[PDB]
């Protein structure tokens, strides 16, 4: 096992109460970062803080990242809890319902874009402002393989994740002359997936050459390096976690 140092650094992790964000918070606490969990569910946040407290110092902020005003209230509350805001791992988002474009609900389309794309912009804006003021920052926007490939019957989700990738490329080059790294990750499906049929699971696994889904352990390990100081050159890039499926 590697060790990523985070002493003196503070991190914001949206969607940190469970799943990918929780696994990243668990690893950043091993690097002894100060972790602030952003999530919409106040109940899940309370269970996360209870599990993670024996691992280190953790704070929680209730916020809907698709509401820009709630994001503005969240970043100010976080400033009262930290000395600086050094790391952002944007993991909040929904999967959206599955439907062909010909049948997709306009309301569901707008809901997916607001949460998975507009929300990512709101969070990235207020956090990078602090990173600019301190001339330090590391950002990882957790996208998806769907953003690269355009999965059939998931157009809204795929379109939202592709915007997050372009947002990442744009924001990265805007801050390239500063000590700020802005990158994204395109993971495959994770072990959310239990609502699927077995035949549907066999189809998803047939597109992944490793024949298995990514473990939250493996995502958190790669995120931990991407938000460390040693990631001092690569920015506006996409790091893959698809197990051999992606071709670019
Ligand atoms: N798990 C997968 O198979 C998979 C695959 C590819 C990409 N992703 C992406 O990774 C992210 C989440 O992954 P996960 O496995 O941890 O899902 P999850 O359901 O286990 O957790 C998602 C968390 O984000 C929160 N959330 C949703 N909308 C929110 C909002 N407006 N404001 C604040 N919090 C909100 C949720 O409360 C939850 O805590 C998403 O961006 C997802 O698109 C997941």
């Amino acid at each position: 096992m590697n060790h990523y140092d985070f002493q003196g650094r503070s991190a914001i992790i949206t969607g940190g109460a469970q799943g990918f964000g929780y696994a990243v918070a668990e690893r950043l606490l091993q690097g002894k970062a100060k972790v602030v969990l952003w999530d919409m569910d106040d109940k899940a946040l309370a269970e996360a803080r209870a599990k993670l407290e024996p691992l280190g110092n953790v704070e929680t902020v209730r916020v809907d990242i698709s509401d820009q005003s709630d994001v503005q209230q969240a970043i100010e509350a976080t400033e009262k809890l930290t000395q600086s805001i050094d790391i952002l791992v944007h993991s909040a988002g929904i999967a959206g319902q599955n439907n062909p474009v010909a049948d997709y609900s306009p309301e569901e389309w707008r809901r997916v874009i607001d949460i998975d794309l507009n929300g990512a912009f709101y969070v990235n804006q207020v956090v990078v402002q602090r990173m600019i003021a301190q001339n330090y920052g590391r950002i990882v926007n957790i996208a998806s393989i769907a953003g690269k490939e355009g999965n059939p019957t998931a157009s809204a989700y795929s379109a939202a994740k592709a915007g997050m990738i372009a947002l990442t490329k744009s924001l990265g080059k805007e801050t390239a002359t500063r000590n700020i790294a802005v990158n994204a990750i395109t993971p495959a499906a994770a072990q959310i997936l239990e609502q699927c049929t077995q035949a549907h699971i066999d189809y998803m696994l047939s597109k992944i050459p490793r024949a298995r889904f990514v473990k939250v352990e493996e995502l958190a390990a790669m995120v931990a390096w991407l938000v460390s100081e040693e990631n001092s050159f690569t920015t506006a890039s996409v790091f893959d976690l698809s197990g051999g499926r992606a071709t670019y």
